[PDB]
């Protein structure tokens, strides 16, 4: 039941509400940060700040993944790559030729879990 | 080609990429505040912040839509209400019993536009 709607005109300059991601990573990934909002934990170290540029997006993913989110990497449709952070544990996944819409997911002391939504291409 | 997929495991506490949202609004709406980022310009009044809880996410919508985003209002599963904030300028449109996903869009000096990602139920 997925589905989007446009209202207003064709001007403006063109904007993702997944704006901008960070993550506090260590053996695992203790927080992702969204938009600058905390979600996780307060150990691990701080990777810089990744931001999107207008109608830049998430194109292919590698996520590591147990009980907890191990490690992320990630690359757009421009070219640009971010991570790999984290550990070795969990096992690996992919999302490749994709365009990713939203991250969401639940946080504790860790990042627990994602759920990634987005167009497959 | 929407869809999404779940990486992790069963801990934490859900949380939403888009996590709270506010607008700045005279007759128009002159941005929108996506998790503290700016879409938008700096005229209109600044609304307080709407933070989603866990779990809580927006169902009902109604815009208001010309060249630009005209008004605003939701209300989330959980009987919460945001707006009406805006002018009465635009034409009328509706979201109603959805999930909302993502919200994107362009901005300028205003909010030009806004692509909504949700599930229909
Ligand atoms: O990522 C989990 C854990 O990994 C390492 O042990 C350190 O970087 C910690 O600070 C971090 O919390
Ligand atoms: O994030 C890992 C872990 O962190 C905290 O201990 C709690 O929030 C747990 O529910 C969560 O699973
Ligand atoms: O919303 C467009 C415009 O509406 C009104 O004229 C005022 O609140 C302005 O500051 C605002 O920029
Ligand atoms: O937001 C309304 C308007 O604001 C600015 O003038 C520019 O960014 C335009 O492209 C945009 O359409």
């Amino acid at each position: 039941g997925l589905t989007h709607r446009k209202f207003g005109g064709s001007g403006g300059s063109p904007f993702s509400g997944l704006s901008s991601i960070a993550v506090r990573s260590g053996s695992f990934l203790d927080a992702i940060i969204i938009d600058g909002v905390h979600h996780g934990g307060s150990g691990g170290n701080l990777s810089p700040t990744f931001t999107f540029g207008s109608g830049e997006y998430i194109s292919n993913m590698t996520i590591r993944s147990g009980d907890f989110i191990d490690n992320i990497s990630f690359e757009t449709n421009m070219g640009r790559r971010f991570g790999p952070y984290g550990g070795s544990g969990g096992s690996a996944n992919t999302l490749s030729n994709v365009k990713v819409i939203q991250i969401n997911g639940s946080a504790g002391d860790f990042l627990d879990s994602l759920d990634i939504y987005y167009e497959q291409y």
